[PDB]
């Protein structure tokens, strides 16, 4: 599965859902999506990986600075998105 692109428009609750740090893993991951909101309605999904915020690279950068990109386009947002990898060598 490859990354996907998620577009979603602000309604009054905000986006609905909680972006945090994981804790061995870099980047910033999506904890939860709330029903019948337009993050959900965008195809995000629980522990998807933000890769681009609005066509920019979020790689190396603090929960913050994902934060404000989010915030600083508005009523909208554009994030590129992967899920947690699943391949292993044995």
């Amino acid at each position: 599965l490859r990354p996907r692109l998620c577009t979603m428009k602000k309604g009054p609750s905000g986006y609905g859902f909680n972006l945090h740090s994981d804790k061995s893993k870099p980047g910033q991951f999506i904890r939860s999506v709330d029903p019948d909101s337009p993050a959900e309605a965008s195809g995000l999904r629980a522990q998807d990986r933000i890769v681009e915020v609005n066509g920019v690279c979020m790689e190396g950068k603090q929960h913050g600075d994902v934060v404000s990109a989010i915030r600083a386009g508005g009523d909208e947002t554009k994030l590129l998105v992967v899920d947690r990898e699943t391949s292993t060598t044995l």
